[PDB]
């Protein structure tokens, strides 16, 4: 078993070959595929692609019957190139992620606050993405897709209608607030991120800002989704301090994050270390940082997403 | 979820790599419990960040956690020894050259030029490329030396090497298999053929710089071909075995020894052979077919059980 654990990478690489080529897009709506006919149609090598299909059956990605193959129920997402899972495998084993992982070991002996990613590429993750269209488009697309998947549940567990002026900080392409604004109308909607060129969307104010320097005041609802996992404890407190300075007594901050729970994998925690010198935090750790910034936890809920549990934390100023 | 953690399979390999390649794992010898605060003080590794990696290694079953200390699992004792095959395996498994080969795998399936994904990434076939890369050649040859050393006792146990006079190991690399056999089976002539820019030296071994695609030398009564055919197409595999038939007389024997594909075990190795070589992991049946096409007869077959994989042992003579 230990040699196949060492060879874990091979599972990721096999899925990449199947999905990144678009071969998986021939397996829509649970159809059984004749690999002989797929080979003639697409010009993929029959015998060598048949061998990859056998390894995908072993992995449980494909199901074998009547001398054909279908995607498993869970793996229907691989037939859709717009699926978050399609964008995830495109990034997971890309050359930039690989080269960052190869600096991980060395990064554990350095104290200069440089991520494994920065050691490999010469700039921190988001600064590097500014000059790399492959990384930025695919990463921003992944975040747009997971945002889209949480909007319904989020609207369900919190009354957005009470609020007037809403700012999503580090909101990226602004998918979260665009989808919220279609359901909760007649509000003011703003999205802050790092924009070389401002996005444009009906009734969205896009702001080019820096949440390490300042959060703009005069909003009664702030959102910070999947940002703190990219930052040290020190940088996290600084971001939360900037919220406290921007917020008055009536303001609310919705802190929304993939949350660390003992039953689930630590693999994401380690990726945040490699890419950002960040971490996946528990409810307790998030509460500690918030208290250090002079904020108080007024509500906590868990949102069950398919891939991971999510922490919903409503914060107000002390 | 299960699907997102399968997509993230690479993270397991990378975590093991960071733990072993740094030599951190060499602090966990003899199943001792390590205090990560002490290890940090001694080695200068970040306590908090290394403690998180240890928790992932516990999840994987590489480490065992008791009273805020960590030991290697019984199975993973090998990670504390930098001479172990497993140490060399993880240093190659996610190295930049293997990674870049894997990123060409999908594209390689639409080409019919007989270029491996490795050659598409690097501009030369695997072994030709290793001639100009000491990192890959030294670590690959070291891995092969370690797995050769692990099979020698079982091999001597299942075959009578003492009946033979002149022994050639073809593609024998650093010559570890014949060096270890020669310490237990004395008074013989021992030769090792491979691609040598400079000939290795070892008491009573004749190292030959050769090419088994062009010719194999006649005048030996025992020939060995271990873990070579998995690096070659069916066509090139047949050519290698024909070259043996042309080298052999009716009294010659060839021992064809290979990791063998059985349905109970993972297809992951078969796919690696495609990526690196346009090779494949073959069944007993497939090996016997290639041998028949080359004009060789199966005298004997056995299975050798190694910890990680089954091995095919096939004795061949000419028709
Ligand atoms: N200093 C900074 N100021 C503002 N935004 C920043 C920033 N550093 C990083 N970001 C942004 O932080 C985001 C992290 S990814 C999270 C995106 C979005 N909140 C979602 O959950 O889907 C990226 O969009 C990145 O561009
Ligand atoms: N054309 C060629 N002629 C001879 N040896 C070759 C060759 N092409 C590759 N090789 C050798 O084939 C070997 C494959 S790895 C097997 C090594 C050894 N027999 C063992 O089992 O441990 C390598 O040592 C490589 O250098
Ligand atoms: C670098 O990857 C991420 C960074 C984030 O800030 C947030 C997420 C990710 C992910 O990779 C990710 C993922 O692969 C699957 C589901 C969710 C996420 C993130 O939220
Ligand atoms: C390129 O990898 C190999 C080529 C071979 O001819 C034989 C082996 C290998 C391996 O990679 C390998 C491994 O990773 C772990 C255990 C055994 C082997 C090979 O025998
Ligand atoms: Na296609
Ligand atoms: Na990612
Ligand atoms: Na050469
Ligand atoms: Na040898």
């Amino acid at each position: 078993m230990l040699t196949e654990l060492i060879a874990s990478n091979r599972r990721s690489a096999a899925i990449h070959a199947f999905v990144d080529t678009g071969l998986s897009t021939h397996f829509k709506d649970g159809i059984y595929v004749d690999i002989s006919e797929l080979s003639r149609k697409s010009g993929v090598n029959y015998a060598r692609f048949s061998r990859l299909c056998d390894f995908l059956v072993e992995m449980g990605v494909l199901v074998s019957n009547d001398n054909k193959f279908r995607l498993s129920d869970e793996c229907h997402v691989f037939a859709n190139p717009e699926s978050f899972e399609s964008f995830m495998i495109k990034l997971e084993i890309c050359s930039h992620y690989s080269n960052a992982w190869l600096m991980y070991g060395k990064s554990l002996f350095e104290d200069d606050g440089k991520s494994a990613f920065e050691m490999a590429h010469g700039r921190p993750f988001f600064e590097y993405l500014d000059g790399n269209k492959f990384l930025k488009s695919n990463f921003d697309a992944l975040m747009t897709r997971v945002s889209n998947l949480i909007v319904e549940k989020l609207l369900g567990i919190y009354d957005f209608n009470q609020h007037n002026r809403i700012l999503d900080v580090g909101g990226g392409e602004g998918e979260l607030l665009v989808r919220i604004s279609e359901k909760v109308k007649g509000k003011h909607y703003a999205v802050l991120d790092r924009y070389s060129e401002l996005p444009v969307s009906d009734n969205i104010d896009f702001i080019n800002g820096n949440f390490l320097n300042s959060i703009p005041s005069g909003y009664d609802l702030y959102i910070l989704k999947n940002v703190l996992n990219n930052w040290s404890d020190s940088d996290s407190i600084l971001i939360l301090e900037n919220f406290r300075k921007a917020m008055d007594k009536n303001s609310s901050l919705l802190l929304i994050n993939m949350v660390k729970e003992p039953e689930f994998s630590r693999s994401f925690d380690i990726l945040m270390d490699v890419l950002f010198l960040g971490k996946e935090r528990s409810f307790t750790e998030f509460e500690y940082l918030a208290n250090q910034a002079g904020l108080v936890v007024q509500e906590t809920k868990v949102i069950d997403q398919s891939y991971s549990p999510y922490s919903f934390i409503k914060l107000q100023i002390k």
